[PDB]
Order: C-alpha cells, then sequence, then structure tokens
C-alpha cells in the first residue's frame, strides 16, 4: 500500500517524505500565468480607484453599488467552471487573486471567502452534473450568495452534537429540515444555504435506525428559512453574519449533497478544501502591515536619528518579514499541491491555518507597537486590521482544536505501525522482511549515530547547515512522539497538554522545511533576491530549531513539567470550584 | 556611601538586597487600614449601580452627570492632603481604590490617572507651600483638570528633543511659553495643564548661555492655551485626548515649578510616582477578566463535557491566573515601598509597567480565544477590555524604551565598580580591604561553588525548591551583564539587541523574587489560601527559570544568535532600502 505523500504523516513516522515538497512546486500552464498577468492589474487598481476600507467599516457592510461591480467581474465565480460561469482557475491563480484582496480589505475579502472557499463549495466536490447545473450558474454571478451553516448555539465545534436536524418524508420525496444555526455568514444576503445537520436512516447491519450527519443545499426560494438581524462585532464589520432559522423548511431529495450521512466528511473535506485561501489572504494583510510600518519607521526621528538605524526596531522588523514570507511561501505550496492534485494534505491544510491565523497577529501587534502613538489612532487604518485579525484565530475552527486535530489525525499511522509490532510478533518466520531495520532505530537513537536522515541533494548546499537543523528537530520530534504515544496508547487523546505541545511542534518543524525548500528554488534560479532569502530562511531556522529544542527536551523527562501539569489541573480546578479567583488582595480588605 | 536599598540594583551587581523586599511588606496603621475597609464598599457598589462601560464607550466620554458623581467622592483629590481638600491616602490605600476602578472601567479610571496619578503630582512633588495652596484646593475638588503635557509631534519619548520652548520675559516677572503638545488627556477638559519646555538660562560657569528643559504650571485662566477637538482611538474612549496649542501664553514666573533645567528630573519623577497605578488598575482588570471567563468555561459544553475539564482549557485559566497574582503582589509591593519611603526603586517601578502593561494583554487574548464565538461579539463587553489594554505597552513611555532605560539605568552602578577596579589597582598596598573576595567571585564562578547566595531563612521552608532557581537565575543573569558589559564598555548602548534582552531578564527575575516575597507572607500567616499561593508562585518560579536559562545561555556564547544579530541588521537594512518587503511571490507575479 503506497505511503502516505503528506510530509506531516511521513514526519510522524519520522520519515522524510520530501516529495511533496521537494523542488518547490510549480504548477502554471504558460497560458494559467499569463492569463494571471491579465487579472492582477485591474483587480488590484479596483482596490485603489473604487474601495474605502474605513467606510466600508463605518457601513457595518459592503459599499452596495462597489459589492456591485465584483459581480461584474466574476468575483463571486472565481473557481466555477468557465463555460458554466466562473473564471474557471486553478488553485493557485485564484490564491494570487486573494493575496491582493487581502492586501487591501479583510471586510469584503472574507465575504468572498464565505461564498466560494467553502460556501458553494460542496456543490463542485461532490455535487452531480444535475446539482451543479441548476445551482452553480446562478451562485457565480454573485447573484445568489452561499453560506456554510455549520455552527449552532448547543455546539459548534463539535459536529456530532448539532440537534438542528431533519426529517424524511414518509413519501421519501423530501427531507424536512428544522433548528437554528449562529453566526453564519452573509445570513442576511445569502440565496444558497448549505446547511449541515442530523438525520435518521434505517441501518444496513440488521434494519434498526441510527442518527447520522447530512449536508444539503437550500434555497430561500424554498420559504420558511429565516435570519436575524445582523449582530455586532470587533472588526470585518463589511461582511453580514447572523443566525439562520429554520421553519421545517422543506428540501426536495435530490437536494442531498453528497450522500446521507456522509455530511461530516463532506464538512471537514469543505473547510479543508478552503483553509489556504485564509493564508493566502493573511499574506497580503501583513505584506501592507509591513510596508505601512516600514515607511513609518523610515521617517520617524527620535534620539537625534531615524529610528530604523535602533536595533530593537531592526529586529521587529526582520521578524515580521520572516512571518510573512514563511505564511506566503506555505500557502502557495498547498494551493499548488492541490492544483497538481495529491488527495491528502490534511495536517498541511490545518497547520497552515493555524500559522497564518497566529502569525498575522503577531505582526500586528509588532506593528502598532513600533507605530506608537502614531499607530493607535483610528486615522492609520493599521488599528481596523488589527481588530480584523484577531477573528482568523477563531472561526473556521479555533486553532486550539485544531492543534489537538493535527496531534491525533498526525498519530494515527504511528498507531498503526505500532500495531505493525503486534502482527509481526506473530509472524517472524513465515514473513520475509518482515523488521529489517526496525530495530535498527534503536541502533541508530541509541548509540548516537546519525539517524540516517540528510537533506543531501535535497536543498541547495549554502542552506544546508539550516538544513541540518530540520534533521535535528525532526528526529528528536518523532522520538517524544513514539515514547509518549506509547505510555499513553489511544489514551493519548486524554493527554492534552501533552498533544498540543506536539501541535506546535509539528507546526514549527513543517513551517521550517516549507521554506528551506522555497530557498532551495530560489537559490538554484538565481533570482536577485535569493540571497536575501537565504537571509531569511536561515534566521527561522536557527529561531524554530531553538523552540522545538526547550519544548521536546522540557516536555520528554522534567519531573517539574509533570508538577506544572499536576498544577494546571489543581488550579484550574481551585478557579472552578470557586468560580472565580482565588486569593484576596494583600489588604483582605 | 549605603549600598542602594534597590533590589534590582543590587541583583545587577549580583547582590542579594533583599531589604526592600523581605518580609513582604505591612505599611497600615490600623485607622488607615478600617478607613480603607469603609471606603471599599461604596465606591464598588457605585461601580455597580451608577457607572455602565459600554454607553461610556459609545459617547466617546465619560457620563457627565456620572463623572459628577465622583467629584463629591473627592475622586479627583484621593492623594491630597486632607485638610487641603483630599483624602489624604497613603499611596496603598488609593491602590486599592485603583484595584477596584481597574476591575470596572479603564475609561474613567485613566482619566482619573491623568488627573491624580500624574497630573497635578509635580505640586506635591515639589510644589511649595504657596503653590500647593493655590492651586491645589481647586484641582482636589475636580472642578479644575490637570495633564501632563510632554509629547509633542517633533518627539515625545526623548524629552531632551522637545521643541515647545519658552522665554523669560526681559523684566524677568514672567515665562513665557510656546508650541504644541499632542495626544495630552483631559486635554479639552484640564484646567492645569503642567507643561514640559526648553527654556534658556545664563550658565554658572562662564555666564554664556545654554538651554535646558523645564516644567510649569498653566492654568486655562492666563488666556492663550487652545486645544484641538479629541481624536479618534482603539478604546479608552471615554477618556478626552487631544492636543493643545499655546499661543505665546504668559507664566508668571512663581509658577516656575521645581526649578528652571530641573524640568527633567521631574518629569522622570512623575512618571515613576505614577507607574505603580498602572499596575494596580491593570490587576483589578484581569480580576475581572479572569472571573468572566471561568464563569463562560463553567457553563459551556463540548464533546459531551464541561470544557474546563480539557486541559488546554485548565493551562490557559492556570496562566492567567499566575499572571493576575504576579501583578497584584508587585503592584502592592511597589505602594508600600513608596508608603514606607524608600527614596530610590526606580527600576522596580519601570519593571511594575512593563509586566503588568503586557502580562494583562497575554491574559485578555487568551481570555477571547477561550471565549471563542462567544468571545467575539459586542455584547460581552470583553471585546472592549481587550482593546482597552492595548494602549498600555505604549503610552507613559513605550515598553521597548523602558526595557533599555532599565537595562542602562540599572548596569550604572557595575560600570561604578569596575571603575573600582582601575581604582584599586593603583592602591592595592595603601588600601585595607581592598579587594578581600573580589577575585572570589572567580574562585566561586571558575570552580563552581555556589556563589554564596542563599533565601534560607529569608522565604518559607517549602518555597525554597522554587527560591532555589531565583539564586540560580540570579547567578546566572549577573554573569552575563558582567561578560557583555565589560567587552562593550560604554559602548554598550549601541548594544541595543543585548540590552532588551537584559531587560527581559531583569524582569523575569525580579517578578519572581516578589511572588516568593508574598507567598512567604502568606504560608507564614497562614491564610486559608495559602497552599494555593504555594501552587501559583511554584509554577511560576519554574517557567521564569527556564526562559531565564534559555536567554542567558543563548545570549552568552551561541555564534548563530551573533549571526541572527547580523541578519536582523541586514535584513532590516534591505527593507529600509527598498522601503518594503524585498520578494516577490513564488510566481514572480
Ligand atoms: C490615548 C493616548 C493618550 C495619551 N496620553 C498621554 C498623556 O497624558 N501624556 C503624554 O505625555 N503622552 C500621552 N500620550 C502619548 C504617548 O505616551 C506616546 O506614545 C509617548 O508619550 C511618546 O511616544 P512617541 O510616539 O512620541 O514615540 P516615537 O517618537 O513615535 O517613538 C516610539 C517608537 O520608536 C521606537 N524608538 C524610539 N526611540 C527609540 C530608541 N531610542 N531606541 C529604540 N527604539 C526607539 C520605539 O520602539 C517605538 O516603537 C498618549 C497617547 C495615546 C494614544
Ligand atoms: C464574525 C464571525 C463569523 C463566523 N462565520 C462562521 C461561518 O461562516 N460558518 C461557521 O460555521 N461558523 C462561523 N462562525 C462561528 C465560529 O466559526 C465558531 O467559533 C466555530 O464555528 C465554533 O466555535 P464555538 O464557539 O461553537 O466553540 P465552543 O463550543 O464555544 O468552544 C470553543 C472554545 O471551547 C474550547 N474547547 C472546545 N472544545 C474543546 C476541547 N475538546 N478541548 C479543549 N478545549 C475545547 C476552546 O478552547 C475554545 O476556547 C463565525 C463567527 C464569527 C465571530
Amino acid at each position: 500500500r503506497a505511503e502516505s505523500k503528506s510530509f506531516a504523516v511521513g514526519m510522524f513516522k519520522g520519515q522524510l517524505t520530501i516529495d511533496q515538497v521537494f523542488p518547490y512546486p510549480s504548477v502554471l500552464s504558460e497560458e494559467q500565468a499569463q492569463f494571471l498577468k491579465e487579472l492582477v492589474g485591474p483587480v488590484a487598481r479596483f482596490f485603489e480607484e473604487v474601495n474605502d476600507p474605513a467606510k466600508n467599516d463605518a457601513l457595518e457592510k459592503v459599499e452596495d453599488d462597489t459589492l456591485q461591480g465584483l459581480k461584474e467581474l466574476g468575483a463571486f465565480g472565481l473557481q466555477v467552471p468557465s463555460e458554466l460561469g466562473g473564471l474557471g482557475l486553478s488553485n493557485t491563480q485564484y490564491a494570487r487573486l486573494a493575496e491582493i484582496v487581502g492586501m487591501h480589505d479583510l471586510g469584503v475579502s472574507v465575504t468572498l471567502g464565505a461564498h466560494q472557499s467553502i460556501g458553494f463549495k460542496g456543490i463542485l466536490l461532490y455535487g452531480t452534473k444535475a446539482q451543479r447545473e441548476k445551482y452553480l450558474p446562478r451562485v457565480a454571478s454573485g447573484q445568489a450568495l452561499a453560506a456554510f451553516c455549520l455552527t449552532e448555539p448547543s455546539s459548534g465545534s463539535d459536529v456530532a452534537s448539532i440537534r438542528s436536524s431533519a426529517i424524511p418524508s414518509p413519501c421519501g420525496k423530501y427531507y424536512t429540515l428544522n433548528g437554528s444555526k449562529i453566526w453564519i455568514s452573509n445570513g442576511g444576503l445569502a440565496d444558497i444555504f448549505t446547511v449541515f445537520a442530523k438525520t435518521p436512516i434505517k441501518d444496513a447491519a440488521t434494519g434498526a435506525v441510527k442518527e447520522k450527519i447530512t449536508a444539503f443545499v437550500v434555497e430561500r426560494s424554498f420559504g420558511g428559512v429565516t435570519h436575524g438581524l445582523p449582530e455586532k462585532k470587533m472588526g470585518i464589520k463589511a461582511s453580514n453574519t447572523s443566525e439562520v432559522y429554520f421553519d421545517g423548511v422543506k428540501v426536495p431529495s435530490e437536494n442531498v449533497l453528497g450522500e446521507v450521512g456522509d455530511g461530516f466528511k463532506v464538512a471537514v473535506n469543505i473547510l479543508n478544501n478552503g483553509r489556504f485561501g485564509m493564508a493566502a489572504t493573511l499574506a497580503g494583510t501583513m505584506k501592507s502591515l509591513i510596508a505601512k510600518a516600514v515607511d513609518h519607521a523610515t521617517n520617524r526621528t527620535q534620539f537625534g536619528d531615524k529610528i530604523h538605524n535602533f536595533g530593537v526596531i531592526q529586529e521587529k522588523l526582520a521578524r515580521m518579514a520572516i512571518l510573512q514570507y514563511v505564511t506566503e511561501s506555505m500557502a502557495y505550496m498547498l494551493s499548488a499541491n492541490m492544483d497538481q492534485g495529491f488527495k491528502d494534505f490534511q495536517i498541511e491544510a490545518a497547520i497552515s491555518k493555524i500559522f497564518c491565523s497566529e502569525a498575522a497577529w503577531k505582526v500586528a501587534d509588532e506593528c502598532i507597537q513600533i507605530m506608537g502613538g502614531m499607530g493607535f489612532m483610528k486615522e492609520p487604518g493599521v488599528e481596523r486590521v488589527l481588530r480584523d485579525i484577531r477573528i482568523f484565530r477563531i472561526f473556521e475552527g479555533a486553532n486550539d482544536i485544531l492543534r489537538l486535530f493535527v496531534a491525533l489525525q498526525g498519530c494515527m499511522d504511528k498507531g498503526k505501525e505500532l500495531t505493525g509490532l503486534g502482527n509481526a510478533l506473530k509472524n517472524p518466520f513465515g514473513n520475509v522482511g518482515l523488521l529489517m531495520g526496525e530495530a535498527g532505530k534503536q541502533l541508530r537513537r541509541r548509540t548516537g549515530i546519525g539517524s540516517g536522515l540528510s537533506l543531501s541533494g535535497i536543498v541547495h548546499p549554502e542552506l544546508s547547515r539550516s538544513g541540518e537543523l530540520a534533521v535535528q528537530a525532526l528526529d528528536q520530534f518523532a522520538t517524544v512522539v513514539e515514547a509518549k504515544l506509547v505510555k499513553h496508547k489511544k489514551g493519548i487523546v486524554n493527554e492534552q497538554f501533552l498533544l498540543q505541545r506536539l501541535a506546535d511542534g509539528a507546526i514549527d518543524l513543517y513551517a521550517m522545511v516549507v521554506v528551506l525548500s522555497r530557498a532551495s528554488r530560489s537559490l538554484s534560479e538565481g533570482y536577485p533576491t535569493a540571497q536575501h532569502e537565504k537571509m531569511l530562511c536561515d534566521s527561522w531556522c536557527i529561531e524554530a530549531a531553538t523552540r522545538i529544542r526547550e519544548n521536546m527536551a522540557s516536555l520528554q523527562s522534567s519531573p517539574q513539567h509533570q508538577e506544572l501539569f499536576r498544577n494546571f489541573r489543581s488550579i484550574s480546578k481551585a478557579m472552578v470550584e470557586n468560580g472565580g479567583l482565588v486569593t484576596g488582595n494583600p489588604l483582605g480588605i
């Protein structure tokens, strides 16, 4: 059975599946690129002639007749098959536009994000020809917007808990649908509500019924769909976002999307098929933060000098730069992997969401800090974009959950190979090649040889110094997984403190290797910036190898860290019991 | 000459001047306390019956007739001599009220902060009897507000650059004053503008003139003072904040405050005499964040459970708790040191500002993260208090500057003792006791003895485990200073990258020892929470000893860190040259 092409999955097994990762990918046909040249121009000039971010914020919705203009560029159909009404773009052409719009206004660009990153996305990802023909030409025009109605009060971050749910009619010719969904994008505006809901089914093991989760397409034309007024939120304000209510809505059963009960797989497939766009948009946003910053820090005097001459400004600026270049270099790589058409990349997707969402927030905060008083005002716009970033660590799955998902979904196949232990011990002689070099891991790991991994020939020689770091990290990272997995078995899923820290380890490690790949590309092709990219990549790899070391080491052994986890359980418990901070002030009064 | 009682100054010399720090201080007379008990009640109940934070934000000023009510409690005169119209409070009684108001609305409480933490503060800290009698009874009533008009466009965070400046009249009977000041609190409302400006003086070495900096008191009753409309800012919005302009304002010369040219010392004295209030207010704010947090995390289900049962929630909550308890335990300690009346504590002051301002922001961000979607809305208020915190890392001196100040002002006296080297080598025999145990440092440090430091008897025995950590940290921290100081001499002031990291080291180390002191108090007196405080203190000390290790070690030796600092200088330079992010996207387009 073929090895999972996922680099991260390989990395959990301590294997080195570079092949989704090297050379840093290129995917454009010469027409696909050339087409892109013709699109970049007018769209970006739109976002200086036409748009106005501050006014968009003030109105708490898009400029309606500026929004309209996007319909005419087909902005609501960028990924649709061209003759069915779209631009037919590959993932990576689309991602470039996502970078552009992310440079300018998160609000509009996330209204799109809802509408086309995930909104109708099921119609492409499973819809039949009849489904596409019916709905898609409407949606692509942006005459009809769509929304991904997962979340409801009871619980949103656990899909299995959704109580909003649906009765097949007795003639079977339609499903019937009920429930609230809360915080749905374009809930005021959309026509094509995708809705995810529970439904009974007669089972295929006994003919008893069980309850399973289904995804659906619902036009507001059905009647009985209704939505609240918009909520008030920290930013993104030009985006419409509301509840949606279902008055027993009827749904002709050929509007089952995918197949009844496949819905949960659909939901995770859509969200993973969308996440790359977020990293693209934040890449753009960061590009415009860092520009705004360096310009201010170019002009401001202090202490008789331009402040960019002072070390702490240089460090802040360099970090923000590295974070942008990493995010960009990851986003384009995931889009390219999809356009090539690898099928498995679930971890890389989740990692890209986590890293881009947190890193943009780090950058924007530093930006305000360098910008000082100037920065804090409503005039310079940085303030709005900061407020707008903080949302991204939450929606489209909160990063804490996504961390746990990364770690668990990762160490599925490690668990498989450990099961390979129990199998092989019970066929040592009949089977051949059963464990050849498997204990060799300990031959490598106990006696302190090189593990046998290298980036030789894989990375441009000059980088290989920093490239060496990745091997070190990898050897250390995969090592701890084995131990901490084995000790805890499938009980691991309750070792949350540990799982989180493995999530952060995986994040930094994969972020490392991505940049090291792109750097190798730019070095070899010799673009004039290639030495600059070398300098960035090296700085990142040095820091990331440091953090990974102190994570892995502090996690593997320290009794004091077990004292910490004990303390956190104790202290959290005490806070919960008291329902508050336990201790009075030193005065008692 | 007496040893500086400053613990931090001692710490720079690697000495252990616990005596400003142990036992954890108590300062209240039984009337001072009892008075406080009578004040806590009605004020806090005011901040539930009367105030409304959301409306305050909406109006972008205080509820005018709610503001009025504070005048009647004397809120604008809490520190004024009672018979001159104040409450006569010690620092620590005032600090308790600061904790209360910080629990509820940063806006009002910083309008006070401007008015009385620093505003009139020069009138107490140097004003003559005639000055106090004249101005103070007006100000204490809050009929007249006051402002600390340091900052102006040209430059604000460097006091020496202020161009706003003043001519002594030829009769000498008044000074005459000119310039703008920008971002001045209560600039719309205040009557008693303190203003800080340059002025010529005939020198006392030749009778040639030089230019020096003076502080002044200015009533708007003088005429010729004017101010802009209010600016728009991310929060705190109920605070008024504006420019102020000076139309050649005349100032009768007995309104020199302190003495002409002493102004810069006055400015730093005021700001240091104020900073403790900020740590108090944020302590309160954090107390109400963490309460809001634990309550939401007490009720929310997910995955079939209350989420507080899941490890990552427990860790977040425990950290937020530790950060609150540290901030509180520091603020009250600085206030107590002032009420006792130690004179030198400049570093502890700056540290308290840095740590409280950053730590509250860490807490508020985690609070939003646990609060998820619920958290992001305008309904629960957390979003406003988050926006309101981000300002504190900037104003009253930006933390980056304050870091550099901490490190430099610290290693002044180390430089003195190294000069003691050059002196002693040129009197080895005449002088006695010249260097006895001084090379003993290397006897201790090379051969790896204990340095001779301990907390034995100083800290409660059970803590001494975590107490041991401080000695380790201290030995490591002071060690690097010596080396990095010596190598760089007074050129050190240009080794910014290094100085910053020493600032962070000092921060964590002193924060540790503070909590270890308070914990020892609570243990010995045996308050029912004392085991809880033990658990907090231990967790903090373990983490802080870890971060200090990796700071000191990574800074002292790694060539790769010198490669980093090289890279940052190179990369920052490239960004400045290009005035932007250097590299195109992987597509070139
Ligand atoms: C709501 C609000 C209220 C305010 N109220 C007051 C008030 O009551 N009184 C008052 O005096 N001010 C007030 N201010 C102004 C605020 O305190 C200013 O940030 C500060 O006083 C001066 O900062 P600046 O912007 O002039 O610094 P800048 O000149 O803009 O420089 C600060 C930035 O440059 C960098 N920098 C500058 N010099 C150095 C150096 N030597 N080394 C390294 N980095 C350096 C820092 O990293 C920082 O990012 C207020 C501001 C706001 C937003
Ligand atoms: C502006 C905006 C737009 C939105 N648009 C959409 C949209 O288009 N589509 C959509 O589906 N949703 C949307 N949402 C909702 C958002 O995606 C939700 O945050 C998410 O869908 C579900 O989160 P929740 O609040 O229900 O999670 P909750 O049930 O509130 O739980 C999340 C919190 O609980 C903790 N937690 C939960 N489970 C665990 C666990 N197992 N272990 C440890 N900790 C745990 C986490 O630490 C986190 O802090 C939007 C929200 C906003 C604010």
